């Protein structure tokens, strides 16, 4: 039974990957393993480029630390200016998939006291759908937003005939 | 009854705006009207920045073309390199909400040609969730993807206290 390495030990992230893979590949089974590896970037990325690079670095570190898995998944949240979002990276041995989730405007008060490297600042939460869930009256949750990005990041693997190398 | 102007006459886009507002506001009541205004940018935006500008322009023009509405919404798709996405902009008479949908990787064969009607090849299977719907085996559709971005764009209007003018 092939396994999938998640560049994170957060149960929430591992579950989302589980849900995304079970949704897209319901006819297959894998062992999802959440590993802990450095991103080699700020614990709190302050740019789109840095957020994506951090996800990419974790995936490379994951491959090096736990070789042999069929898929490696990186999931990194970050912010740019007044927006927040997360980068999704899925890598097989030969191909790579990626997608950035929809971005959201954070409150100015939360933003100002976040540049100070403070997250938990969201107290004026990681159980009611996160910042997204709170800000959207739960019409969206971090899980349902990440789910879409994860599925999008799998496109290359879903349509091999259209995405070579 | 109040009214909401959608900077597009596309029934698909008008529908999404309706569903978004009906979801965030289960009650209330307003009339959605699809209007046709120019974006003033390339018919097919080629950068994230240009795509956002096109959405902002249509909204601004819609405000001058049809004043009086309580909400004005711009929904502009675009691409950059090998990624596609859409910008959502919602404007009232005091503030602006915005969000860019999760992005998706287009097949290299698609980026080659480009004219997002190349997708009409490998024909109207396209109205089966659009490219998104076809590429994700309908596990996602352009509509369900646009729906999340639209809700996120409504954040400022959902949290007036945390989002001033
Ligand atoms: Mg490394
Ligand atoms: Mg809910
Ligand atoms: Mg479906």
């Amino acid at each position: 039974m092939r396994k999938i390495i998640i560049a994170s030990q957060n149960p929430a992230k591992v579950n989302a990957v589980r849900s995304a893979f079970s949704t897209v590949f319901p006819d297959q089974e894998w062992e999802f393993i959440g590993v802990s590896v450095p991103s080699e970037v700020a614990d709190q990325p302050m740019s789109d480029e840095e957020t994506k690079q951090g996800a990419l670095n974790r995936v490379r570190n994951a491959k090096q630390r736990h070789p042999g898995a069929e898929y490696y998944v990186g999931l990194e949240a970050g912010i740019e200016e007044n927006k927040t979002f997360a980068w999704m990276i899925v890598e097989s041995d030969q191909q790579r998939g990626e997608s950035r989730s929809a971005c959201l405007m954070l409150p100015p008060l939360v933003l100002e006291r976040l540049r100070q490297a403070k997250g938990d600042v969201m107290d004026e939460i990681k159980q009611k759908g996160g910042a997204i869930g709170l800000l959207t009256r739960h019409h969206l949750t971090r899980s349902t937003v990440y789910h879409q990005a994860l599925i999008l990041a799998l496109i290359p693997f879903i349509n091999p005939e259209h995405y070579p190398s």
